[PDB]
């Protein structure tokens, strides 16, 4: 049931690859983007159930990237890999929805843990 689109937003290709194909055989959809603004620029016309977003690119190193996605989807929730910068803008995105901050490690193993065990807390 549902169909499951989670999307990620880092340095692509080896976190795409993993995610991509990984994740499919889940049964939902995993796509990459370069860093976070991309991510938005799709997100305008789409809403995915699991965002995962970079941080270490945009000004606010990455919490930005939660800014952009709150400014337009207070609700999308967003999963960030790294929390070393200015975790201020971070807070801004568990008002607006985010998932959380997970440490640079992630893969299939430390991502789709965190995203499996977190949209079953959610449900339709
Ligand atoms: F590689 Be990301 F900037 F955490």
């Amino acid at each position: 049931m549902q169909r499951g689109i989670v999307w990620v937003v880092d340095d692509d290709s080896s976190i795409r690859w993993v995610l991509e194909r990984a994740l499919a055989g889940a049964g939902l959809t995993c796509t990459t983007f370069e860093n976070g603004n991309e991510v938005l620029a799709a997100l305008a016309s789409k809403t995915p159930d699991v965002l995962l977003s970079d941080i270490r690119m945009p000004g606010m190193d990455g919490l930005a990237l939660l800014k952009q996605i709150k400014q337009r989807h207070p609700m999308l929730p967003v999963i960030i890999m790294t929390a070393h910068s200015d975790l201020d803008a971070a807070v801004s995105a568990y008002q607006q929805g985010a998932f959380d901050y997970l440490p640079k490690p992630f893969d299939i193993d430390e991502a789709v843990a965190l995203v499996e065990r977190a949209i079953s807390h959610y449900q339709e």
